[PDB]
């Protein structure tokens, strides 16, 4: 089974499995062969997203999951070992004024870092693995909105990696996705006259899909993009704001 | 799914190493690929490597350098294959001298092949940066290629054309086969992977940017370097 | 028991009349700032973790003819915080300009980046209420493992700066950092010949910076001609730039 | 500390931040040599230095132009000596111009390297362009950076430092005029909720071109109150 694009026979894990961007991911590495479990932190959340991956075909299931918490992850984990197997593909998804900057990005960092860890060791053991972080859509216009924005995407690039130099001796590969305007629940928040003044921030002149982000994490699981590692792909249609 | 079929790809700097692998990637995901060189023997050994791989396309001679070459070579390809409307630069060649000459010719190609992608409404331009193997000049070069490719990329992309780089790192390749062994073996030491990049694994990351899966991807400069970043 | 509290007019002296705290300055670089501020005309509360070291600071000061003190600090305690910087606004006054010297490779960056968040809001109050402030935040000095945490530790510092910067500036507060490159202490002169001489070579100007060029920007960063600086990372590194 | 006893070139001095600069540098002891493209520019140059008592001129120079640049820096060898301090603020679709003034850049540094590597010493300073659109602007930077970095590396063993400003919004005969509109909707995107002052460029390059950024090359400083493009 020996195939470039395909992830047949590898569980991936993807943490915010239930609405978006985190969905659109969970059907791509579905689509490619991979057993996904998609996570949520509710049980509807987690219902939701079993429905969604048979509704698709897909093998797998949804898990509640808190990232925030080490008994979670290491329960979780546990879990997904004695039923499913190890997850080598682990897609961390989960996670206004220009004051909220810090907390935000500190406890998301505080989160990577755990469920990053946590994983690890099965990925050292079969000396193979795909860890990919996904940043935080842009996520309200203006100024405060620049700057939370700018703030997350500095430290998930710094600590991408970081954490990619760690590991890389293992033949794991880190690297995170940047997105941009993407097309979600942020993008619903949406007078015409602020929406048109922000497409012309865009050169594509369109909001990006939910799809277009998962098929980036999709070449990034792939056996192809094993070379690739502490990079920060970024996908705005052009307008980069730092 | 991730395919090319129906599209015409050019490929400069196609004879060996990093361009052939790229011609073919692209030829396997559906591409017709037009390879080129700066020599006759270098085209038809380009066309050689194509029908070898099963596939469809073409060796033609190319100076990069030359507006004459590049109008040519443009229209020879519009009357007998179509509009490329994936291109690919990756021939390249006193620092200064160096990345100024190279960022012309990317300019002066990149330019030329923007007319078809315009009236196609839709583009592929990918530039491939030179691989690490001195550190004056592989920093200069990707700083210029990082920013013209952004540039360019903000220029053209209300028509939706997409513009991105590949930054190499050390890759497997005839110029770094034989360098000293301390000198690889201390590039093996900056690289978390521990391990030198093949030619395929810089052809994959051209051929995911090509696809329509990475049309919200546009300025971008993807790294490709095991970990190990100068 | 040890004591935690030690407390002809030159061209140089521009900060004259303001309160400058430095933390981590009983050696090296954060010394030298400690003195090049004082040699600005700034009142200086340098400050270590111990007592000995908050002892040899005032020595420095005095030493120096520089007004000021040495204190006993621990970034890292909301406490201690909160003590000296009251201490400091009952016996000196406001500190409006405040110079941050003071598995591993993410507890290090991120024990650091909420010791200045710690500290940076402590001082802002003073500094709102003056409508004036500089926050000065040092890097780590370059010291496989000392690549990936330099690189890390100076992608959060940037971000931080930025970030905070932007929160801040409306009340004509500017924050910036220092990134220094490969200086010359005590820990770089002690290296074997080869090793020396090969480093030498990743650094254009074929020298280790001196504690005291780095100094010299912090003081320009705290000057009224730095006042549309804000956000800002500078490298003091000789030209070696390692990403 | 001060820059007694050296010959500070800055092209581009007639207006705004290249004036500031020249005045800057005098009033930091340097002897100044401000230049511009015409005659009355020059004129105007040597009248703002007198005017401050910074001793130097006023010459007319096209830093596009080999001849123009050879030209000039044979004049000001014989009559007043070897520039150690050079600024360049002189510049000018967005690839011509900032692949011209690079070129230019080029250009004129090797001209001024040959002094600078007889004194062992030396400080070369590039200005960016002024915000004024994203896409020049990010390109102009771009490339500066960059250039700015390459051109330390080959030249710090001679203990020439070379480093870059890049200015944001600042205020100038150009940015005077600009509708209120755009002015508010600009400063609500500068945290410093206001427009630099061509002085405050100044002084960052007084202090780079001091003993004290002695340490300090390849570096582009940001001038910009916390505005970031
Ligand atoms: C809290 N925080 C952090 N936290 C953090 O742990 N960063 C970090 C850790 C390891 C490696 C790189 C980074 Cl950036 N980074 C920030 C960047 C900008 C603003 C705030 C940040
Ligand atoms: C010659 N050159 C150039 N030239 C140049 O035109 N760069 C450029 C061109 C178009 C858009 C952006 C840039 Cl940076 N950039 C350099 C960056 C580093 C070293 C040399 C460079």
């Amino acid at each position: 089974y020996f195939q470039s694009m395909s992830l047949q026979g590898k569980v991936a894990l993807v943490t915010g499995a239930s609405r978006g961007i985190g969905q659109a991911i969970a059907l791509e590495l579905g689509r490619l062969g991979a057993v996904v479990i998609g996570t949520a932190t509710s049980a509807s959340g987690a219902e939701k997203i079993a429905e969604t991956l048979k509704a698709n075909g897909v093998e797998g299931a949804g898990l509640v999951l808190d990232v925030s918490s080490d008994e979670s992850v290491a329960a979780t984990l546990e879990h997904i070992q004695q039923h499913l197997g190890q997850p080598l593909i682990v897609v961390n998804n989960a996670g206004m004024k220009d004051d909220e900057w810090f907390d935000v990005v500190n406890t998301n960092l505080n989160s990577l870092y755990r469920l990053s860890k946590a994983v690890l060791r099965g990925m050292t053991k079969a000396r193979w693995g795909r860890i990919i972080n996904i940043g935080s859509v842009v996520g309200a216009m203006g100024n405060a909105g620049q700057t939370n924005y700018a703030a997350a995407k500095a430290g998930l690039e710094g600590f991408t990696r970081a954490l990619a130099r760690e590991v890389g001796s293992r033949a794991i590969t880190v690297n995170a996705v940047a997105p941009g305007f993407i097309d979600t629940d942020m993008t619903r928040e949406l007078p015409e006259a602020q929406r048109e003044a922000l497409l012309g921030q865009i050169p594509l002149g369109r909001l990006g899909q939910a799809e277009e982000i998962a098929k980036v994490v999709g070449f990034l699981a792939s056996d192809g993009a094993a070379y690739v590692t502490g990079a920060t792909v970024p996908v705005n249609g052009g307008m980069y704001m730092s």
